[PDB]
């Protein structure tokens, strides 16, 4: 069952959408990813599989270049070609682990968001769609996460100019739990 819904915040637009992100036409999606850029779990997959054996060369010539060989580390970002993709580039994220360091994990996950979308400014990129971050089985917690990712997208939108930010959730459940905590924050600016 397709669901979405939209609260301007400024003259940007803020979208949650039920969804499969790989199709999306936004100009960047994000893809959150392992450390070595290489792999990941859940959209990342599908991201990999849809984009085409080139995102693979290309991370694989970011690893190697501008990263020195190391991984990419937790809440920052970098950016690829999409490829195949309908969207134009990628850019790619570490969230944090769910409780490998709890006095940072907030801010290294709201890191991805605001990085992201810092980029997307710079760049003058109009358009960008996020997955659900580190969220997962063994993950982190839906309810935090999708309050850090929310809280930390409409304060950037309210200091900056921006255009489109989507999160488009595969779950029904995890848009249903976005669609609460947004109402929450919206009603409380």
């Amino acid at each position: 069952h397709m669901a979405s819904m939209k609260h301007n915040i400024n003259d940007n637009t803020l979208e949650i959408v039920v969804g499969d992100i790989t199709k999306e036409t936004t100009n960047v999606i994000v893809n959150a990813a392992n450390g070595s850029l290489l792999g990941g779990g859940g959209v990342a997959g599908a991201i990999h599989h849809a984009a085409g054996p080139e995102l693979l060369k290309a991370c694989q010539e970011m690893r190697n270049n501008e990263l020195n060989g190391e991984e990419l580390p937790t809440g920052e970002v970098i950016i690829t070609s999409g490829f195949q993709l309908p969207s134009r580039f990628i850019i790619h994220t570490v969230g944090p682990i769910w409780n490998q360091t709890p006095d940072l994990q907030e801010e290294l996950l709201a890191n991805c968001y605001r990085n992201a979308l810092e980029l997307v400014k710079v760049k003058k990129l109009s358009s960008i769609s996020f997955p659900s971050i580190s969220t997962g089985v063994y993950g982190y917690p839906i309810h935090e996460a999708a309050a850090i990712a929310l809280q930390t997208i409409i304060q950037f939108l309210q200091e900056n100019d921006v255009g489109l930010v989507k999160v488009v959730l595969f779950s029904e459940r995890d848009y249903s739990i976005y669609q609460e905590k947004l109402k929450y924050l919206i009603e409380k600016i």
